[PDB]
């Protein structure tokens, strides 16, 4: 019922493991140290090993033993008969790494346990001292243990390893000189350049009211990703089937109306285009749709981690009307939900290092303005999408408001916010007869 | 012979395949969840693969042995000297998909055999209670175990996966060469171009002021298509009760005044249309009624699917004035009320794959604009009626208005909305004396 | 405990009834069916008789015999010696119809227990079987189950039941003295139509606000049903004494108001009013009334039952603020003290076969809310006696919170819920100077 907690059989199948690899040693001596082991044989195994892991490489069955003859120490350490049964359990695989830490964890809770032991020692020995000289002490020792366990990731770090990872992502920009890209294209060249590619750790915000364009920008911007992204890209058509998606991307790749497919009266030159963009999605093989309809971050984190492990690694994600993502915990505060799911889909593009286009709403303030351009306030709810958001990029399209408009057949992108750029307004021609956005090779802005 | 269906050795060897092959688990974790297991230890040992592959994958056979001594449960689930065995034993190739599917199946028949001992024990104990509950518990609990079940077409489907469906659609139109009406005709074709008919799986809008005959346009339109559909139909009268409407639609069938009915004032030269209307009427059995006041989403859904499966599947729905639909728990929020309402409806239709008419109000917002032509923001609740529709088709009557105009027995459906088609200007003509809307082969609209 | 639940008394009573009438077979056989019952004798006499009295109408004694010979079955059911014993019993009065509803009933429960051995027995005896083809048979079960029910009122209805009425307008429709009615007169015509009178065997809830007038009104029934009843009725008042309940009944009555009746400033014209009335109460001796604190529904059953057997059979029982009932019992948890109070209510109607009014309160729930027209859940405790009560009707006088209304005058009493019937919304008048509602002469609703 009590003991020092240990664990000593997946110690001894570490020991087999880097003897019978002389490879992965240092991955593991980042974590295990001599001292870190239970019992004293082991400790002597592991130290030995490490001295000739600085000089001598080989080190599996015999060149340890020699090692520990040539001073003196055979059959105090246990013995070569004993060792045998080391080097003959655990012929495992890489799952060596997962031993090594757990181990290095028990080491720490064990010098807890020790450090505890020592408390008690000085507080029920007086040694005619007082509290001040005594709490002092416990709170200097407990410090030195957590300050230093042998962790660097996870604390805040100096300047000179901050500055490295920058210097490591410039070089790694740097040592393939190419275009103004530095993430994924749009095949927008009017909007790359004011985002530099929809960059690959960020939340992406398409908002607009509904009749405008939104979930059509949105698959242009992912059918064009995926016709020059060699990398998979996933949509979760949370609002509308897949029956729709394809149908309306068959038409934007191929320039026909969307009557002409669904009722079927289209000409030899539209079946040709139809057949040539279906037999160039069919290779690529990227487009993985979801017609899920009430899903939770926790469902789609782990419906994109799936892909992202199998299908390589992926490129982007879409999600359409998040308005619509749930979770039932906060399924009374509606403001706390959207603020949940934001920083789920956040969280996720830092996991996986992709964008996550996230298309919402916007709500009916803008109608009584008089200019109807939808500032970065009119979100749908929560306030907090414009916070954990680092690009906001609207829609505009005036011909909807103003029949007396001279700016039709023209919606424009209306950058609202984006933290690590400038903000601007981007324009395009909408020709919704085939669900595309195309450029404008007009007037500039 | 008997005894609570289950087996182990499928169970068992699922869990020795995760044990030596860590990398399939997502086939195994979206199938299998721990509460489907039979015996206890392998639950607990279940939860902490999971754990475990969502953080640490590499787990063969002390990993899961720490995880677990990590809850000090030694012993309690079997033990190391056990799981060992299972490590030995179930070398298992690719036949873990089977092995976990009999494990599910075996799983939910327990779930389903609970059931049924757990109603005939609410029955032996009648718990002071009458049947009117135990019918309705019956019902809930065993559908509330299927569509918690019945979520099985599910995943990030792959592309080819959509277009075999999607081609299908176009070949099933294709395949019956026909008119451009890809759905339930609406008996207007100028209205019938820019819609393709009121497509099966949409939420259709039909809104003014109460002075435009918005309850006279969704009646003619289910009118027609219970004579033409050879198929079933609801309608939900919220507001007025059925003596009304029935007097009301023969009145639209049949040409003939609604005083001339209700006081006698007719001759047999117009009933000859009355009795051939009826005539038709009765041998369908198509048009069915509720003459309710305050009907909740479930209700409703209940009632359309009774009506469904018997009588082959409904093909119309229409929902007078939605608003007077409540739910009881969100009564304190009427915005989220209505939102509820929006997306049940939509879903409806997406369970049953028809149409949803639903009529909607609009606010005192135009009265005070100059222009009085209704746009998608004035819908008096909520906004996410037009964020969960697909067709919003208001009225403007210049008649009611301004009546110097030559527009007058003319009412217009302005298309302000739809999804998957154009935006539209629709001119249609007005005889209120028996309450419909006829076509208009007028000037160019 | 446990056993096959059946009701044999009132069986055999509902059979000795049919001898003892022949008229009464048609309502009763709308209801009780030949497999409705449990075992095989009374099978056999309802079938014979059900035969017969399509065509041979003098069954009470001989003829079931004279048939039962025919066929040539004498001894297969008992025999006339055991059929003596049943025209011997059940001298019963007309309460047959409660019998009758009750009994089939318990055939709906018996069926249901059969259908759940039935699919545990299929759950555990696959016989080589997707549980495809198991869930879909226990669904499809469940539903051809619900479908049938003997049940078209409570759903929407076939064209067929709409023309019905429709066309029966036309032509049958001189109707308009519709005083079907079936237990004890409410006093208010406009009311009595949509509840049908106090169904004597339910469980009556009126509520209100404190300043609204419900006592006014659960007075104005008793007032009424002393008069006309020759049945006593019996007044359970846990919030004020006799005295005042009276002084109110009297001026209800005579109308004058109760400020005169305790001043003195009341002249012949209403003094012979007052004598009047007061003459006709005490010719009748039927109400009682219990100015009473701290009742324990035991001691309303006890108070009920010392009536209920000296004076025939009593005909109304009425609580005042039914809160206040306490049980020294559950004295710490309020919820369950409520719902057991609900209960044993519900169980006393149940037991003396009489209607229960017992009020209650509304929680300040709607005064967050610019509606104030209240809803089932806005019922002050427990959420439970919105299930253990036939029937609900809240109150709603406009003028106690707009002073500027033009709905002064006047109280709707909305209908919140029926188990046996529609709901609706009255509207009557209220003058509260002499503490009345009236029957309200004006426009629709
Ligand atoms: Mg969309
Ligand atoms: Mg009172």
């Amino acid at each position: 019922l009590k003991v020092p907690p240990h664990s000593i059989e997946a110690e001894q199948s570490v020991l087999g493991g880097l003897m019978l690899d002389n490879e992965r040693w240092d991955d593991v001596a980042e974590r295990v140290v001599a001292d870190d082991f239970y019992t004293r044989p082991h400790r002597h195994i592991f130290t030995e090993m490490a001295r000739l892991q600085e000089s001598g490489s080989p080190i599996d069955l015999i060149t340890l033993a020699e090692s520990l003859e040539r001073q003196g120490q055979l059959d105090s350490v246990g013995g070569f008969a004993y060792l045998a049964e080391l080097s003959k359990n655990t012929p495992s695989a890489a799952n060596i790494s997962a031993y090594a830490d757990i181990v290095r964890e028990r080491a720490v809770v064990r010098e807890m346990i020790s450090v505890a032991n020592e408390i008690a020692e000085a507080g029920f020995d007086p040694q005619g001292r007082t509290s001040e000289d005594l709490l002092d002490l416990a709170e200097s020792r407990v410090f030195k243990i957590a300050e230093s366990r042998a962790n660097k990731d996870e604390g805040p770090k100096n300047i000179a390893d901050v500055l490295d990872a920058t210097v490591a992502r410039i070089e790694q920009l740097f040592q393939q000189p190419h275009d103004g890209v530095t993430g994924v294209n749009t095949g927008y060249d009017d909007l790359n350049k004011k985002t530099a590619g929809l960059q690959p750790s960020d939340l992406i915000i398409v908002a607009a009211r509904p009749s405008m364009g939104k979930t059509t920008f949105a698959m242009n911007l992912v059918e064009n990703a995926a016709m020059l992204q060699d990398k998979p890209v996933l949509i979760f058509s949370l609002e509308m089937p897949s029956e729709q998606i394809m149908m309306r991307s068959l038409a934007s790749l191929s320039r026909v109306d969307q009557t002409k497919i669904r009722t079927g009266q289209l000409d030899d030159e539209d079946w040709a285009r139809i057949s040539g963009t279906m037999g160039i999605l069919l290779e690529k093989r990227n487009i993985y749709i979801d017609d899920s309809s009430g899903l939770t971050p926790t469902e789609v984190r782990s419906r994109a981690r799936r892909i992202a492990r199998e299908h390589g690694g992926i490129g982007l994600i879409m999600i359409d009307y998040l308005q619509l993502m749930r979770v039932p915990a906060l399924s009374d505060n509606r403001t706390l939900e959207i603020a949940e799911i934001s920083r789920s889909l956040k969280a996720l593009a830092k996991e996986l290092n992709v964008p996550v286009v996230a298309l919402s709403q916007l709500n009916r303030s803008l109608e009584q303005r008089a200019d109807k351009r939808p500032v970065n306030s009119d979100l749908r709810e929560s306030g907090s999408i414009e916070q954990d958001a680092d690009l906001i990029m609207f829609i505009y399209r005036d011909e909807v408001y103003h029949e007396n408009s001279d700016l039709k057949g023209i919606a424009e992108i209306i950058i609202g916010k984006q933290r690590n750029g400038p903000i601007g307004t981007v324009r395009l021609t909408f020709n919704g007869q085939w669900s595309r956005f195309d450029n404008y090779a007009g007037p500039q802005y």
